């Protein structure tokens, strides 16, 4: 507390506190005959004393002090977010009392004299009361009393009042309780309950205990975002700084608990020296419940009954410390907003110390409390399935939590009805498809979270997804094979995207930070002997591959001798994210576009900033291993020239997101993806449109990219390529990559060159190999830049500079003013002379392939080594063609001619529907010429003609194998 007023105008962010750690701190009160003020050291939240008020019913105390009570308006322009002027002050009661406290505001008030609230006393701890001045009160410029009177119904009393104070608060997180009643609310749980009900039986009481055994099995022999501390040195050292005594007729006193979001209110950036001081010895929560859950770990597996015993007591003290401070039912302590990051492993702990809460009888008054800050998470908590509850953020940082909560409900019957509607939830959360971009699983594999395929989100989900189902195996209480079902085909769609890493394309707004599968690893294990029939096999020998086990290692593993998983091979599309994944040996190419339903990249404030072309037809190839090894460096970056892309080559500043905080930049279309063909062949079409009128992006700026992929090659053709500037700067990445002492060669042309700097250009019928032994012959470009050469970047996070020496080459569309293309085939295992062998089968009236159309309307590549043609029809067409006749809406269409039989695959990518509907599949009829007979194609002979129905449901090909008819 200073001598200026709170909210001084000249000071408006500087809270005033009465914490009366400083000289006459009873100066500014006075209280009416029936009333004494005392300072007592018994108990405190702020410095070592508070204030003992005793009173008879109905006598006032009065705090001296000028309040310059600003607007909503004033508040949130000197903070810089919604903010109100708050009242707040922390009470406690030694017993409970029948009445309320009335707190009056006004000008020269004395016991018999403008607006005010009122506490309920009923209750025993602390409490916090926290208003708004603005908007809570049932205020005048010149206010300068503060007036508590005790209740006029209660002949005596005598209440502990600590840090009175006055701030500016974010205008959201002022929460009605017990105790008070603000304009904001944060309702209960209301559980929902399925029916028929579990009977209370001894078999379903053991599965209950069991699932909590198995809990504890998981967290006591590593999670990320535990701060483990397995030193009982160390635990008891941090224990014993948090300087807790239990005082005489209860209660305890010991340092401050405060969440990372509670000290919002004081402003601690604003606070005078006096104030902070005081400040910084308070305890953050979550370093609390940390230290909770480490006791909880070290007492599980402490041999030693003496240590045991302490760890035990530190555990129950630090818990009856806590329910003291007022972390209760009932109590708001005016917000706990983001709650699970303060609690998380507290809700963990009382599984290991369920039987100690139980002989110590706090069980039940740590579920109350623990249920009562879940109200937070009601949406999920009361566990009523909608089209929410797939959230994959809840399965990474609360599902384990909300089980353990369940498994606290201290009636059996209770307990066993919460665990069956909580194994119904996760079964529909994990079957259902979310309509529009709502988080969670798709039919293709894709799973998403900020309404897009998100492999930085679904990837811990997948691993505690993972961990819930094997939790409750075996038991009543098992998820349905509904969601066991889904959960594999997205885990196992993850093995097939990463290698181990997912590629810069699904990066998300981290590039060259790609979630790995390493990361996910031991859900595979538990998604494996958690299947009905267990082990799953497949998941069993991807668990294998991903953790580097080797045969010999799988019958202790699993129970059986499983072979870990070769990497996968062949296509696969993943319209979910307008990709599809081509593998072959050791490496993987993600092809990425981008579509209305797709959003091109997630670029924030901090994040991804120069992240425009992450999806603009790219075509990244990466070897198993990591990806900093293969050159993928962010340091000195090209951002324009990501591997596949046609871009506009911009200065980084033009080159950044328009927008200072998010743009998720969705196409202009429906149409651009990939389709599949056998498992094994691929096409990417993507249609590059920019919007008519977004800041920096050229709206002429156009393309048609196909890519047709098969066993070692990929055949690369684009056309209709146009800017507003005759593509002055428009170019083709074929690659690029850092050059370091074990990628330090290129070969051109048979010549090995390791110079830096290089440049030269090439044209059709030359060829190189990058260092990581991919090939490129160039098969229609007038002018392919190379260049080895310093680059100067910036890093996506704060745009600071960065340098790194880099291999690339390019084509330069600069040479063809209007309607720009190119060709190029790439070779996945190059070497000098299979490249020499591939340019002379080019050179032989190109025996590799053959373009049969290039337009506006549809790309045809005929892959001569492969033997397979895909045709993307950007737009509905009647071609002419061996196979191929009308298709009547966008779609990719591929053919495979094997002796007695075609092939025919169709899709289309575009997932027909918005950020709201769900998909709803598209009918495609595919006119084929000549008379065939036979999959859930549709086909019908009409006239010299076949017609085949495809449905493309979520971008998901399907073929059919026909015969000719004679
Ligand atoms: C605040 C912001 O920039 N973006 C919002 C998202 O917040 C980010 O994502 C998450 C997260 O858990 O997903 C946590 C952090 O606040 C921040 O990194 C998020 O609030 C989304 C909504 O998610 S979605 O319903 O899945 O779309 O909205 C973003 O703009
Ligand atoms: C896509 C995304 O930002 N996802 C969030 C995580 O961020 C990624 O992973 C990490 C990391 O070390 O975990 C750091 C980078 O921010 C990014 O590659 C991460 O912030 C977690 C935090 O989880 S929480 O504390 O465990 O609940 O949330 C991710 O899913
Ligand atoms: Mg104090």
């Amino acid at each position: 507390a200073t001598s200026n007023p709170a909210f001084d105008p000249k000071n408006l962010m500087q809270s005033e506190i009465y914490h009366f750690a400083q000289n006459n701190p009873l100066a500014d009160f006075s209280s009416d005959k029936n009333s004494i003020l005392t300072l007592s050291d018994k108990r405190s939240i702020m410095g070592n004393q508070s204030l003992l008020w005793k009173w008879k019913g109905g006598s006032s105390f009065t705090l001296h002090k000028k309040l310059i009570v600003p607007t909503d308006k004033e508040a949130s322009k000197a903070w810089g977010r919604s903010s109100t002027p708050v009242f707040s002050f922390w009470l406690y009661n030694e017993k409970p009392i029948d009445g309320y406290l009335t707190i009056d505001f006004g000008e020269k008030l004395i016991s018999t004299s403008q607006a005010g609230f009122k506490v309920k006393l009923d209750f025993t701890g602390w409490r916090a009361v926290g208003v708004s001045l603005n908007n809570d009160l049932e205020l005048g410029a010149k206010v300068d009393s503060i007036r508590f009177k005790a209740p006029s119904n209660v002949s005596q009393g005598e209440i502990y009042i600590d840090r009175i104070m006055f701030s500016v608060d974010d205008a959201r997180y002022q929460w009605s309780d017990y105790q008070v009643k603000t304009r904001l609310s944060e309702p209960e749980i209301q559980f929902h309950n399925v029916k028929p009900q579990l009977p209370v039986t001894p078999e379903n009481l053991a599965a209950i205990d069991l699932i909590r055994q198995r809990l504890i099995n998981e967290f006591v022999g590593k999670e990320t975002n535990l701060a483990l501390e397995e030193n009982i040195s160390k635990l008891k050292s941090d224990f014993d700084a948090l300087n807790i005594h239990t005082l005489a007729n209860g209660g305890t006193q010991g340092r401050h608990l405060i969440t990372d979001k509670q000290i919002i209110i004081y402003q601690p950036e604003n606070l005078n020296s006096q104030d902070k001081q005081l400040f910084d010895n308070y305890v953050i929560l979550g370093n609390y419940t940390t230290l909770m859950f480490n006791i909880s770990r070290a007492y599980v597996l402490e041999k030693d009954p003496t240590q045991k015993a302490q760890l035990k007591q530190m555990y129950l003290l630090m818990t009856k410390h806590l329910l003291d401070q007022g972390f209760v039912k009932g109590s708001a302590l005016v917000t706990t907003h983001h709650w699970g990051y303060s609690s998380r492993w507290w809700y963990i702990s009382t599984l290991l110390m369920s039987d100690a809460l139980k002989e110590a009888n706090l069980q039940t008054q740590v579920y109350d409390s623990l249920l009562w800050y879940s109200r937070e998470f009601k949406s999920s908590f009361d566990m009523k399935v909608s089209a929410d509850s797939s959230d994959l953020d809840y399965f990474n940082t609360l599902s384990r939590q909300h089980l353990a909560l369940l498994l606290l409900e201290p009636d059996d019957q209770k307990r066993i009805n919460l665990v069956n509607t909580f194994s119904h939830y996760i079964t529909g959360a994990l079957t259902q498809v979310p309509p529009g971009g709502k988080d969670g699983l798709r039919p293709d594999g894709t799973a998403w979270r900020h309404e897009g395929n998100y492999p930085g989100y679904s990837f811990p989900a997948f691993k505690n997804a993972s961990q819930l189902i094997y939790l409750l195996r075996d038991t009543p209480f098992s998820v349905g094979e509904s969601g066991w079902n889904n959960l594999k085909k997205a885990m196992v769609s993850a093995w097939i995207y990463s290698n181990p890493e997912v590629g810069l394309p699904l990066a998300g707004r981290h590039p060259f930070n790609s979630p790995s599968l390493k990361s996910v690893a031991q859900g595979y294990y538990w998604l494996a002997m958690s299947a009905k029939s267990s082990p799953d096999k497949t998941l069993a020998s991807i668990y294998l591959a991903i953790s580097d086990k080797t045969q010999n290692e799988s019958t202790a593993i699993f129970g059986e001798t499983i072979t870990p998983a070769s990497l996968p091979q062949g296509f696969y599309a993943f319209n979910g994210g307008a990709f599809g994944i081509h593998r072959w040996q050791d490496k993987m190419v993600t092809l990425k576009a981008y579509n209305t339903n797709v959003w091109s990249s997630e670029i924030y404030n901090k994040d991804n900033r120069y992240g425009r072309y992450q999806s603009h037809g790219v075509a990244q190839i990466v070897s198993n291993g990591s990806q900093l090894s293969q050159g993928y460096q962010q340091e000195g970056w090209d951002w324009n020239r990501m591997q596949g892309a046609t871009t506009i080559h911009l200065p980084l500043k033009d080159l950044d997101s328009p927008k200072p905080h998010t743009l998720m930049q969705r196409g202009e279309r429906g149409f651009s993806g990939t389709s599949s063909l056998e498992g094994q062949y691929g096409m990417m079409a993507f249609d590059l449109i920019y919007p008519a009128n977004l800041e920096r992006f050229d709206p002429n700026f156009t393309a048609k990219k196909s890519v047709l992929a098969a066993d070692n090659h990929l055949i690369f053709i684009g056309s209709n390529i146009n800017s507003s500037d005759k593509n002055k700067n428009v170019e083709t990445t074929l690659f690029q990559h850092a050059i370091t002492p074990t990628l330090n060669t290129l070969w051109i042309n048979g010549q090995k060159i390791e110079n830096m700097p290089y440049q030269t250009t090439l044209q059709q019928g030359d060829w190189l190999i990058d260092s990581n032994g991919n090939g490129y012959l160039i098969t229609q470009a007038e002018k392919v830049n190379v260049s080895r050469q310093h680059q100067v970047s910036a890093e996506n996070k704060n745009r600071q500079p960065t340098e790194g020496n880099f291999s690339s080459a390019w084509i330069d569309h600069s040479t063809r003013p209007k309607d720009a293309s190119y060709e190029y085939m790439v070779f996945l295992d190059a070497t000098p002379e299979k490249m020499g062998e591939m340019a002379q089968k080019f050179r032989e009236n190109n025996g590799l392939y053959q373009v049969l159309r290039k337009d506006k309307d549809v790309h045809i590549i005929l892959d001569k080594l492969s033997n397979v043609t895909g045709y993307a029809f950007y737009q509905p067409a009647s071609i002419e063609d061996k196979w191929i006749k009308k298709v009547n809406k966008p779609a990719i269409v591929m053919t495979h001619r094997q002796k007695d039989t075609l092939i025919v695959s169709a899709v289309t990518p575009d997932l027909n529907m918005t950020r709201q509907k769900a998909a709803t599949p598209v009918t495609i009829n595919v006119t084929i010429n000549g008379k065939w007979q036979s999959s859930e194609v549709k086909y019908q002979v009409s006239g010299d003609n076949t017609e085949l129905t495809f449905t493309s449901y979520f971008g998901i090909p399907q073929e059919i194998k026909l015969s000719p008819l004679p």
